[PDB]
Formats: C-alpha cells, sequence, structure tokens
C-alpha cells in the first residue's frame, strides 16, 4: 500500500472499487443525491487510477479515509445538507473518519425503494451501471453499515433482477417479487452487518470475534479452532473494516478471507464447495451466507478439556481468550442448534463459572458442573423460540409482529411508534423466518435474527434515545441483550401516552395501502394502544386491533369509505379506549 487507494483499485478493480466508494459515500453521505456521490466516486475512482499508474504523485499515499473523507468533505452544501458532518470535515483522520461513522444515520428514513419497474427498467437500460450504482447509492445510504462488498453482491442481484424482468412481459410482476425478496435480503443482510458493527461499536472487536468464533464455529464444525479463529480473525478485520467505513480494505480483505477459506474449504467446510466456485462477491457473499457444515462424526467430547481437565483453571488464567474461545469454538461447532447469542452466553458463562469456580478452593469440584450450568441458558431461548414460534405459528405474521408489537411497546413504550413496529414487524418476521425451520434451527435462526432486529432497535435507540431499558439491555452484554430485551416488562414507569384520538382515528386512505402498509398502520395504531394504556393486555389489544381491524377492512370495503371511517372510528376510538382498561 504505497498508495492504498491505487491498492484497493487495483485489488478490488474498477468496478468493485467504484461500487464500494459509491457505497461508502452513500453511507456516509446519506443525504446528498445520487450524482453527487457519482461524481465524488468517479472523482475518488480517476484519483485511484491515477494513483494505480504513479503511486508516488501527490496525494496517493493518504490513506482511503483520508481522500474518501477528503472527497466527502468536499462535497457541495455539506454544512447545510449535514451540520453535523461539517464538523467531522474540520477533524483529520482518523478522527473524521470516526467522525462521519458517528453521524452516519442508521435511520435516514428515506422514501421506501419501491420499484418503478417500468421507469427503473427504463433507467437500468438506459444505463445499468448507473442504475445498479443508483442501488448501492440507495441501498447503502439507507443502510450505511451495510456490508459495502455484500451490497456489490446484492447490486449484481438486483442487476440480475432487472435483466431478467425488465425484458419479460409482467416486468412489473417479474421484478416486484425479486426486488421485495432482494429488499428482505437486504434488510436481513443489513441487519446483520449493522449488528457486527454495533458490536465493535458497542462491544468491540472482542465481542464480535466471540460472536464470530461461536457462528464460525457452527457453520465451520469441521474446522479446527485454529481456522475457525484465523477466520474469525480475518473476517473479524474485514468487518472492523467495513463498519469502520473501511470498504475498500474491508472488501479486499473480504476477498482475501473468501480466497483464504476456499483455499481450505476442506479444511473448513464441505458446504463451501459451492461458494467457491462462485465469482468473487457472490462467493464471499455464499460462504458469509453458507450453510453449516455437517458436525464432523470427530466432534470431542468437551467434559474432558472444559470441565473435567484439573487444571483447567491453570489453562484459563494462562490463556483465558484462547481457552474460552476454544471453548466457545467447540461448544459451538457442537451447537448450530443455539443461537451464536446463546453460545455466548453460555461461553460467558462458562467463563463466569471458571471464575467462580477458579476462585475456590477446589476449582475442579466447582467447574466440574460447568456444562451443566449452561442448561437454562439453553432452555430460556429454547422455551421462547418455541412459546412464539408456536404463537407464530398459531396467529401468523401479522398477529405475531402484533404481538412483538405490544410486548416491545410494553418494553419501550418511549420508542416512536414507526420504530416498534417496525422492530415489532422484524421481530415477526423472525416468526416467519425461522419457526417453519426444522426445530434445532428455530432457535439459532430466531434468536439471532432477534439479535439483529434487537440491534435495529438498539441502534435506533442509540440515536434516538427514548428508554432505559433499551438502553441497558443494548449495551449491557451483547450476548444477553436478546434475554435482556425478552426478559423487559411493561416498562411501569411509562406514563401512559396521552390519548390522541386522531392517532387511532383511520381514514379511507388505509384502504389504498397494501396490505403491509395497511398492517403497519394499524400496528401503529397498535403500538398507539398500547402506549396509551401500557397495561392492555396483549389479548385486550388484539381484540381491539381486530376491532380496528374490522373496522378497517369494513369500511374500506365500503361504498363511501371515508363516511365509513368517519362514522364508525370515532365509536370504535372511544370504545377500544374502554377495552383497555
Ligand atoms: O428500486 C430499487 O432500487 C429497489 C431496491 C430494493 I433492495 C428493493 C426494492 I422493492 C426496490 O424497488
Ligand atoms: O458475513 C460475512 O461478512 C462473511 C464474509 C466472508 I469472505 C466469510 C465469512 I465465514 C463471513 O461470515
Ligand atoms: O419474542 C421473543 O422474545 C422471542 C425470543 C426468542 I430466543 C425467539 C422468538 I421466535 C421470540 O419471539
Ligand atoms: O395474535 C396474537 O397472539 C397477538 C398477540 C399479542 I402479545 C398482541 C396481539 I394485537 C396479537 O394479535
Amino acid at each position: 500500500h504505497k498508495s492504498e487507494i491505487a491498492h484497493r483499485f487495483n485489488d478490488l478493480g474498477e468496478k468493485h472499487f467504484k461500487g464500494l466508494v459509491l457505497v461508502a459515500f452513500s453511507q456516509y453521505l446519506q443525504q446528498c443525491p445520487f450524482e453527487d456521490h457519482v461524481k465524488l466516486v468517479n472523482e475518488v475512482t480517476e484519483f485511484a487510477k491515477k494513483c494505480a499508474a504513479d503511486e508516488s504523485a501527490e496525494n496517493c499515499d493518504k490513506s482511503l479515509h483520508t481522500l474518501f473523507g477528503d472527497k466527502l468533505c468536499t462535497v457541495a452544501t455539506l454544512r447545510a445538507t449535514y451540520g453535523e458532518l461539517a464538523d467531522c470535515c474540520e477533524k483529520q483522520e482518523p478522527e473524521r473518519n470516526e467522525c462521519f461513522l458517528t453521524h452516519k444515520d442508521d435511520h435516514p428514513n428515506l422514501p421506501k425503494l419501491k420499484p418503478e419497474p417500468d421507469a427503473q427498467c427504463a433507467a437500468f437500460q438506459e444505463d445499468p451501471d448507473k442504475f445498479l450504482g443508483k442501488y448501492l447509492y440507495e441501498v447503502a445510504r439507507r443502510h450505511p453499515y451495510f456490508y459495502g462488498p455484500e451490497l456489490l453482491f446484492h447490486a449484481e442481484e438486483y442487476k440480475a433482477d432487472f435483466t431478467e424482468c425488465c425484458p419479460a412481459d409482467d416486468k412489473l410482476a417479474c421484478l416486484i417479487p425479486k426486488l421485495d425478496a432482494l429488499k428482505e435480503r437486504i434488510l436481513l443482510s443489513s441487519a446483520k452487518e449493522r449488528l457486527k458493527c454495533s458490536s465493535f461499536q458497542n462491544f468491540g472487536e472482542r465481542a464480535v470475534k466471540a460472536w464470530s468464533v461461536a457462528r464460525l464455529s457452527q457453520k465451520f464444525p469441521k474446522a479446527d479452532f485454529a481456522e475457525v479463529s484465523k477466520i474469525v480473525t480475518d473476517l473479524t478485520k474485514v468487518h472492523k473494516e467495513c463498519c469502520h467505513g473501511d470498504l475498500l480494505e474491508c472488501a479486499d480483505d473480504r476477498a482475501d478471507l473468501a480466497k483464504y477459506i476456499c483455499e481450505h474449504q476442506d479444511s473448513i467446510s464441505g458446504k463451501l464447495k459451492a461458494c467457491c466456485d462462485k465469482p468473487l462477491l457472490q462467493k464471499s457473499h455464499c460462504i458469509a451466507e453458507v450453510k453449516e457444515d455437517d458436525l464432523p462424526s470427530d466432534l470431542p467430547a468437551l467434559a474432558a478439556d472444559f470441565a473435567e481437565d484439573k487444571e483447567i483453571c491453570k489453562h484459563y488464567k494462562d490463556a483465558k481468550d484462547v481457552f474460552l474461545g476454544t471453548f466457545l469454538y467447540e461448544y459451538s461447532r457442537r451447537h448450530p442448534d443455539y443461537s451464536v447469542s446463546l453460545l455466548l452466553r453460555i461461553a460467558k458463562t462458562y467463563e463466569a463459572t471458571l471464575e467462580k469456580c477458579c476462585a475456590e478452593a477446589d476449582p475442579p469440584a466447582c467447574y466440574r458442573t460447568v456444562f451443566d450450568q449452561f442448561t437454562p441458558l439453553v432452555e430460556e431461548p429454547k422455551s421462547l423460540v418455541k412459546k412464539n414460534c408456536d404463537l407464530f405459528e398459531e396467529v401468523g405474521e401479522y398477529d405475531f409482529q402484533n404481538a412483538l408489537i405490544v410486548r416491545y411497546t410494553k418494553k419501550a413504550p418511549q420508542v416512536s411508534t414507526p420504530t416498534l413496529v417496525e422492530i415489532g414487524r422484524t421481530l415477526g418476521k423472525v416468526g416467519s423466518r425461522c419457526c417453519k425451520l426444522p426445530e434445532s434451527e428455530r432457535l439459532p435462526c430466531s434468536e439471532n435474527h432477534l439479535a439483529l432486529a434487537l440491534n435495529r432497535l438498539c441502534v435506533l435507540h442509540e440515536k434516538t434515545p427514548v428508554s432505559e431499558k433499551i438502553t441497558k439491555c443494548c449495551t449491557d452484554s451483547l450476548a444477553e441483550r436478546r434475554p435482556c430485551f425478552s426478559a423487559l416488562e411493561l416498562d411501569e414507569g411509562y406514563v401512559p401516552k396521552e390519548f390522541k384520538a386522531e392517532t387511532f382515528t383511520f381514514h379511507a386512505d388505509i384502504c389504498t395501502l397494501p396490505e403491509d402498509e395497511k398492517q403497519i398502520k394499524k400496528q401503529s395504531a397498535l403500538a398507539e394502544l398500547v402506549k396509551h394504556k401500557p397495561k392492555a393486555t396483549k389479548e385486550q389489544l388484539k381484540t381491539v386491533l381486530g376491532n380496528f381491524s374490522a373496522f378497517v377492512a369494513k369500511c374500506c370495503g365500503r361504498e363511501d369509505k371515508e363516511a365509513c371511517f368517519a362514522e364508525e372510528g370515532p365509536k370504535l376510538v372511544a370504545s377500544s379506549q374502554l377495552a383497555l382498561a
């Protein structure tokens, strides 16, 4: 890295480089229009090229963040558009970058990416590069911690979507479901990555490593610990870089990691073969999403090393991180059936148990039961997975979301309704994602995914702290975030939001809404019902919401939708309150 920009440019190649720089900028400057960003990345890419041509050219030896940060800081109306980021631009690197990062907007609340399949295919044909670029921009700026290389990957998917659908007859129906599925994948990936970044940010790299160790151990149970460690080290670096906005380095290192992993796929997992026969983004993505390898038949019994060995305390004092790390690896690799956070909690408990036991007189007698300390850690979420998947399976996603929305509005009524609705909806999306899964997968799926949504909440909460319960759950141990949240009950301290009839007042407008947004409106109402009536049981809320849904469906099916809403809503608005006592 004589010229780090030349280096990244050469490594990544212009398409990916430009894409990542676009992502980077879009993420750092989420409000600057697409075209601004494009000129920004073109300038940066031109400069990258100039540097690759001659790495001794002036400023070519400046760091990527110096370079890009500078480019960002040159944007038109940086102070009017980003009064916060202005000050960042006053700052040198890495302070500047740290500032930009800090001012990343996790909830830019930009317009909903909705297909305009005619206009968009049009723009995809007019310039597919400007269109996929635009996509990178849109998604990136909506998700300023979106995993850059992954975004490029998704850009590829998105392209494929417009490649397949734009020529198609019902381009809209060929495309929208793809784009919808893609948004779900985006949202999920964004959340995954945001979690990673949040984890660095809020818990540090060790937390991320522990997480990755657990995860990768599950994913690559056959890989030995050194291997998982190496990959976790690298992957953590990749995520660290991506999260710290070092997207070129992140991508480059990710590519390297993918290469490494694929070079060692037999040392790592048989599930990689499909990933490693893919091109670089697709390969990386595939490894990132790779299904867990089969448990090896030679998984070591764990009691000997981790419970029975008489010098465990010695190992544990002598090499805490390595011993624990390997414990985590072992437990995790044998526990794809556990969420990562469960494995971490288990690791934490294993650690806590050595801490306890090893400070005790006969540590071996004490930690010999260590594996048994994990049991309640396992049962708690397994029980929730069952409780909630039962519920989900019983009531379906909407009502599950309602459930969650109620629960979370209860837990954190201070949270904006849109956020509760979002979180509860995403949380219910866990029901959909995880409850249908093979039973051994629901727990990992659901807790991992809840980690994402909770992190989302946390992330949103960072920006918009409204609840201390949220803060605590979000900032106390990450492994416990989900249990912390799950454990949250009705914030008793919450003064019920004053009643605003209007809030629960629907109008014919809701009828034009696609069912998702109709639901969201209802679910917002729902959150509001909770906020106003926090102690309303979830069942009262459900009935009231059912009443609202009923009235909404009715009045929407009405000849005069609005007369209907106007006549029936108020009574409903008033009565539903009595139903929430
Ligand atoms: O328009 C887009 O760029 C777009 C992008 C995604 I990701 C999802 C949907 I639905 C979209 O319409
Ligand atoms: O998710 C990722 O960012 C990721 C990327 C690569 I390359 C390898 C693994 I394992 C991952 O988990
Ligand atoms: O709502 C929960 O607290 C919850 C927790 C877990 I772990 C799994 C599922 I599915 C849930 O719904
Ligand atoms: O379907 C449910 O079980 C459900 C659960 C809760 I908690 C709140 C609402 I509204 C519901 O509709």
